[PDB]
């Protein structure tokens, strides 16, 4: 018999045994395999991933973060090409683009599930505001009037934030400008992956935009020093009218009302992310598979990926991780058409834009994190006065470490 190791990261309550949960039908079927699931930190997983490639001792297959798919099948002999094994046809499209390493037709990884952020908002508070969100979030300017609208306002006796979001404090610093950036017209890298263009005009008026937020008063200033993970609690605690988040706090908000008859739930709605000068753009996270070049076993870790990429494993595994499926046939499955489920399957589809899938991002996404880190410390006025001509130095800086990032990756 074949025993697959597998190296999971977090992604659900009880990983091991969800994990094992949601492949129950597959051994159960295919008596002759069975699956070893190991849990990886996020915080050490590309570090532990890469030394097995290096190494040679490796699982059989391992989750990556979407990002590093083009590091890791960049190094020789590291990954099992996919090209051509797997129907690209059955995936949401704009998921493909982080199995490829851009410029060469290789596939080196398999999407498994796929997040973006979207915009929560407190119906209550709207009305109260005067705010109509069937409208007033659609752009950028028209967002911004309603936070002006929004901030301050008393619901049930407690004043509300108009704008609730993490500062530098936090794991998705980079994940939270992006869409703001591509709004504007920019991006981190230009179309080729080759050069930085962080530093352009448009990036920067997507950075200005967002970080200013802050300086105007309109983000509550206690969570700027808090993370993604807190922001989603004191949301639903009704401390703020709006916030970006993920599909995953739809469930723990459920589960407050069933637990502690938490009504939160029930005084939200979710829209798309307001759309900028050049369009709407929205962030695509997420986490692909992986089958080692040294796997003893690679016809039966083939036949275990495809099964992820399944209907019913998508939609399962889904459904445990609060995640979205890739493939296009999970969202038949009324749990992703609900009113708010929608939005974001919508979003991730026909606006999603994913970081260029090159050796070289997730060194650069380190340096982004960095600076825009900075550029909170700016806006929040932590050491002086706050100055956008900081805000430009600090992009200017940031733009010539990528570029030599990308030079040594090519």
């Amino acid at each position: 018999s074949v025993k697959l190791t597998m190296w999971i990261m977090p992604n659900s309550d009880t990983p091991d045994q969800d994990l094992l949960k949601v492949v129950k039908p597959f051994t159960d079927a295919n008596p002759h395999i069975t699956v070893e699931p190991t849990v990886v930190d996020w915080s050490a997983a590309l570090t532990k991933i890469t030394a097995a490639a290096t190494s040679g001792e490796a699982p059989d297959i391992t989750q990556v973060g979407s990002t590093w798919t083009a590091a890791i099948g960049a190094m020789e002999g590291a990954l099992v090409e996919l090209t051509g094994k797997i129907d690209t046809s059955a995936f949401v499209e704009s998921t493909l683009q982080s199995a490829y390493i851009k410029g060469t037709d290789k596939m080196f990884g398999m999407p498994w599930f796929t997040e973006t952020r979207a915009l929560f908002y407190r119906k209550d508070a709207c009305e109260k505001a005067g705010v109509n969100p069937e409208t007033d979030f659609a752009t950028w300017d028209k967002f911004k009037d309603a936070l002006k609208k929004l901030n301050g306002i008393e619901v049930d006796g407690k004043k509300l934030a108009a704008l609730g979001m993490p500062g530098k404090n936090d794991w998705n610093v980079v994940h939270n400008f992006s869409w703001w950036i591509y709004g504007a017209g920019g991006d981190f890298v230009n179309e080729e992956g080759t050069q930085a263009t962080f530093s352009s005009e448009n990036a920067l008026k997507g950075i200005k935009f967002y970080s200013e937020l802050a300086v105007e008063g309109l983000m509550d200033e206690p969570s700027l020093e808090k993370n993604t993970s807190d922001i989603e609690s004191a949301f639903g605690d009704g401390a703020y009218a709006t916030a970006f988040m993920g599909p995953w706090v739809i469930s723990s908000y459920t589960k407050n009302k069933e637990e502690n008859g938490n009504d939160l739930i029930d005084k939200i709605g979710v829209t798309m992310v307001p759309e900028g000068p050049a369009g709407r753009y929205a962030f695509m996270g997420g986490s692909n598979l992986v089958i080692f070049n040294s796997s003893k076993n690679k016809d039966e870790a083939l036949e275990l990926l495809k099964f992820f990429a399944s209907k019913e494993a998508q939609v399962e595994y889904s459904k445990v991780s609060k995640m979205l499926p890739v493939v296009k046939a999970a969202y038949e499955d009324p749990y992703f058409e609900d009113s708010l489920m929608k939005v974001f399957k919508e979003q991730v589809d026909k606006y999603g834009k994913h970081y260029a899938s090159v050796p070289g991002w997730a060194s650069a996404e380190v340096i982004f994190s960095e600076g825009l880190s900075k550029i909170w410390d700016n806006v929040m006025e932590v050491d002086g006065a706050y100055s956008y001509d900081k805000t430009v130095q600090i992009v200017k800086d940031v733009e010539s470490q990528i570029n030599q990032i990308l030079q040594e990756t090519s």
